[PDB]
């Protein structure tokens, strides 16, 4: 039976059938242990919550769904398409519904789901979807081969600040760089420096879970996911060429998130970032280091850039 | 007779007495020529003029009642109490009282004359107050014999940057980070680099007039001399300890100012100030050089720490 947390209150419904299952689990936003960390930006002063919050669901019950049927989960092709508001005036029911389909009787065979997150009162608003993947160790093998390059690209930029080239932001003069596009819950202000190779959009920064609060259950913590992403968010918005009182990059979602470590609310990490340039969309990878271990990989990372008004105007409409 | 400018539109009294006189002078902030100018800074949406603005007409005022009587004008005891925020609905008059005192028959020993700026539609609001005073060269010269060591902190400042140890700005960056803060308007924005060393309150820039427009006749253009006062509420709220949403750091008025060579809209200068350490207030020097030479100098430069919500309610109000 699939565990409550912090991020994932009851199971609304569990069907098994021939060619399928459906799942809906249901978290509302407006409980106390929950409602603070729901809140993670704050733009024009509406709290918003963050892709991180689905991602940790998705890996919930993805999880779940994998054990259930016999591992890494891979929180792939996640699409957000609409605002999710935390208001805190009494319950905001975010439904999670992860969908299997498979020939008779192969269930077992099943490597993947599909996940949709919407807002019930019933029907609110259709937030976000993503494909949760039962996937192989092959990326993380590449990976590990890849840590001295990663580490490399890391050095060079450190060697670069300490020559003048390029950018180091300490984290509140970062957050204050950000702060006329959105202001960040706390817990969620994460990153302790970041070094910018600003014509590459081209970002390494340390990230440390131990500089906010992070209490409560969870598959990924979404202050800590939303943290990695922020590294990419930073490369782009923190361009001297992008003006935010016009222009801003968002998280539009990404291709694929893994996670092959915990991510442990005393360590610090290594984030590593070339966004690069690219219609409305940026696109590229984020890997997490520990030392020299793989913690967390991003693979397609996409940021639409948007207007700063009008997403001022949809926000409040 | 005193001539008019885009900042100095008309004579409203001129009277010459045995004992003293008053020369009242009046801007009409609303004129289609200077309304643009007068709205310097922008803070919540709310336009505020600039003390330099009050600076240019006390040098116009000042230099015209020196040599009225019979070489420098110094804009001195420069003290802002006021928002001044220019409408541009209807006429909004800026009257610009000078006041001199004297012996009989010694008129023309005199050295200082009393300046207040108030609003009229009649008495709307009274803004700030100096006292201009016909000075000796004695400070020119000391300047230029500190030149060298001016150079030397600023070589200093570029030299710590160059090793990773003090901030660079790029102008958008620079602004970028102000902007929760204050937005610029775009004539205002001639900040062109700055270094910053955060311990110290110590910034060198370069500041480039060609970067706005600057249309109109004055004796001291109010971009260009706000521009170099920005070099120092710059290095004060750029400081990572200064929290932006919380407090912030504006400009006072200050104890004496004195320019020695044209502010050309053509030009690029260095500006140097060591602002060092938070009562309610911060003092410190910034000299204007042009190369080698002595350009300005504001001696007791002085900034106000206010609470950025109360700055909100006050200015809203
Ligand atoms: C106008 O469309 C959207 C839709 C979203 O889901 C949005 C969204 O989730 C966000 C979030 C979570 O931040 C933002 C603002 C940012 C990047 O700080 C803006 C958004 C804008
Ligand atoms: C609340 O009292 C004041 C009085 C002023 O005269 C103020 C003022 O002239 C200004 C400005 C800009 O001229 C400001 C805001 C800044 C530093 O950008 C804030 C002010 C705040």
């Amino acid at each position: 039976e699939i565990k409550t947390t912090t991020t994932l209150h009851r199971v609304v419904e569990e069907t098994t059938k021939p060619l399928g299952a459906t799942l809906v689990v249901e978290t509302d936003i407006s409980r106390k242990d929950v409602n603070g960390l729901a809140r993670g930006h704050l733009v024009d002063g509406i709290p918003l919550c963050t892709p991180s919050f689905y991602a940790d669901i998705a890996m919930q019950v993805g999880q779940y769904s994998m054990q259930r049927l016999r591992g890494l989960v891979d929180v792939s092709d996640m699409v957000v398409d609409k605002a999710l508001v935390p208001h805190g005036k009494g319950p905001q029911l975010l439904r999670t519904t992860l969908t299997m389909e498979w020939p008779p009787k192969a269930a077992a065979t099943t490597r993947s789901a599909k996940v949709k997150f919407a807002t019930y009162f019933k029907l609110d608003t259709e937030h976000a979807s993503c494909t949760v993947r039962f996937t192989s160790d092959a990326q993380l093998k590449s990976l590990r081969r890849s840590v001295s390059e990663y580490k490399t690209h890391i050095r060079q930029l450190h060697d670069g600040h300490a020559k003048g080239q390029f950018m180091r932001y300490n984290r509140k003069t970062g957050y204050k760089l950000m702060s006329s596009m959105a202001r960040f819950n706390p817990d969620y202000m994460l990153l302790d420096y970041l070094v910018l190779n600003e014509a590459e959009n081209e970002a390494a920064s340390g990230v440390d879970f131990s500089l906010g609060s992070s209490e409560g259950t969870f598959a990924a913590h979404p202050a800590h996911v939303d943290a990695i992403t922020q590294v990419a968010g930073f490369a782009m918005n923190a361009n001297d060429n992008v003006d935010i009182e016009k222009q801003v990059y968002v998280n539009h979602g990404w291709d694929s998130f893994q996670i092959y470590q915990p991510l442990d609310n005393s360590k610090s990490y290594q984030v590593y970032t070339k966004m690069g340039q690219a219609n409305d969309l940026v696109h590229g990878d984020v890997v997490v280091l520990d030392g020299e271990q793989i913690v967390a990989f991003f693979r397609g990372l996409t940021l639409r850039s948007v207007p700063r008004g009008a997403l001022r105007v949809v926000l409040q409409t």
